């Protein structure tokens, strides 16, 4: 049973000459049977329901999908019976860097960022085609490679979407990481449908164009204030569309503020970049691009081609069960 940082990283003997990665507990490890090196994630769940669900979430969702901007499951890792089982390892490609990374060291070129937003908004649309909400879209899950290959991971928090089911108070709901939280998340959304997402894409697309997050709010009460003082106060149209009083006398009680043009904040963006920005970080979700328009913007035509911007095959539809289930959906690594 090999270690790392004062912990068990028992992968063998297919994976060996371990290196520590970072923080459960990730290392890259060289596969005996491919002969490359992949990431391989310790994970330990089972003594917290909430890290359960998530971790059965993970899986069965990255088992089902299959997308060149997904990023896969080679391979699970664990104990032949339940009692044995107290860790499951995650068998990944090994992906250079990712887009949190990049963006604290790198300027992205104009060909970089169009490049990547193509990739993020490909895997996206397998993902919406699914009837799945990835729900915490930020740049630390956008895996890149060498060649600058990206693929979305960490599918968590991800829900079945469910837009009938979608209203709620001022105030109560906390989806997606705070800076990438769209504004009706404060306001009277929980968070289930796929405008969440593409609100997330478009913070990432600003925090692309300028190295740093367009909406940095400094705890969760300031995300609004940052939102509202770009995008200026909501018209009267989007208000009426907020029903409910706490929410809508909360806006009607701030002053007027006026739009800061994009091209201020973001004057060596590309024009058609911009126009992209403002439909994605629309206030209104209902007004909101979606994906397939998003692919289709002149931003994206050098690249877009919806006949190779492929579709999932089928929508998807305690901690004791919840063990078992991962057992369950982990047994086809088992030999044999």
């Amino acid at each position: 049973p090999e270690m790392v940082r004062g912990q068990v990283f028992d992968v063998g003997p297919r994976y060996t000459n371990l290196s520590y990665i970072g923080e459960g507990m990730v290392c890259s490890a060289y596969d005996n049977v491919n002969k490359v090196r992949v990431a391989i994630k310790k994970i330990s769940p089972f003594e917290h329901q909430t890290y359960c669900q998530r971790t059965l979430r993970e899986i069965k969702i990255l088992l089902r999908f299959r997308h060149e901007n997904i990023i896969g499951i080679n391979d699970i890792i664990r104990a032949p019976t339940i009692e044995q089982m107290k860790d499951v390892y995650i068998v990944q490609d090994l992906m250079e860097t990712d887009l949190y990374k990049l963006l604290k060291t790198q300027h992205l070129s104009n060909d970089h960022i169009c490049y990547f937003l193509y990739q993020i908004l490909r895997g996206l649309k397998y993902i919406h085609s699914a009837n799945v909400l990835h729900r915490d879209l930020k740049p630390s899950n956008l895996l890149l490679n060498t060649t600058c290959d990206l693929k979305i991971c960490d599918f968590g928090l991800a829900r079945v979407a469910d837009p009938d089911h979608d209203h709620t108070g001022f105030l109560t709901e906390y989806v997606a990481t705070r800076w990438y939280r769209a504004p009706e998340i404060m306001l009277n959304s929980k968070g289930y449908t796929k405008s969440i997402d593409i609100w997330s894409v478009g913070c990432i697309l600003a925090e692309m164009l300028s190295n740093r997050p367009i909406f940095p709010g400094k705890h969760y009460l300031d995300q609004l204030n940052h939102i509202l003082g770009i995008l200026g106060s909501p018209s009267q149209e989007d208000l009426n569309c907020i029903i409910n009083l706490k929410a809508r006398n909360y806006l009607l009680s701030l002053p007027h503020k006026n739009k800061v043009p994009w091209n201020r904040l973001f004057p060596n963006a590309d024009s058609k970049a911009l126009d992209l920005l403002d439909k994605m970080l629309t206030f209104n979700p209902h007004k909101r691009i979606e994906v397939e328009q998003a692919l289709a913007h002149p931003y994206l035509e050098q690249y877009y081609d919806p006949s190779d911007e492929p579709i999932a095959e089928a929508p998807f539809k305690p901690k004791e069960k919840l063990k078992e289930l991962i057992f369950e959906e982990t047994a086809r690594f088992q030999p044999g």
